[PDB]
């Protein structure tokens, strides 16, 4: 019922479908300027039987994924602050280390180093939310 009525916020004249114009005028309306060429790429990623616009089928689909990949994200960013303890957007050697100890493993320093340099992309000595993310896969 909410998808349907997010649809008819872009299908401005009522016709039951979203066409390339119909989308510039939702994405202005939200501070975006987006070049047509860019509002064809739009429409052609969710536009899947390539007739040119999006249907409320073709809509819901796509957002019914994005719901699925956003609450996704929620949840691996809710696990992130759980491990960064102090919230500076890296988990350290000792954040984990104590991170651990409450999930029932009791790791030394030599451990938790392994597990951070397994995930350390960037060689700073500390897990950042890409790198958290990738281990997480
Ligand atoms: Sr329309
Ligand atoms: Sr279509
Ligand atoms: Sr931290
Ligand atoms: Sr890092």
């Amino acid at each position: 019922a909410e998808f349907k009525e997010a649809f008819s916020l872009f299908d401005k004249d009522g016709d039951g479908t979203i066409t390339t114009k119909e989308l510039g005028t939702v994405m202005r309306s939200l501070g975006q300027n987006p070049t047509e060429a860019e509002l064809q790429d739009m429409i052609n990623e969710v536009d899947a039987d390539g007739n040119g616009t999006i249907d409320f089928p073709e809509f819901l689909t796509m957002m019914a994924r994005k719901m699925k990949d956003t609450d996704s994200e929620e949840e691996i960013r809710e696990a992130f602050r759980v491990f960064d303890k102090d919230g500076n957007g890296y988990i350290s050697a000792a954040e984990l280390r104590h991170v651990m100890t409450n999930l029932g493993e009791k790791l030394t320093d030599e451990e938790v180093d392994e597990m951070i340099r397994e995930a350390d992309i960037d060689g700073d000595g500390q897990v950042n939310y890409e790198e958290f993310v990738q281990m997480m896969t």
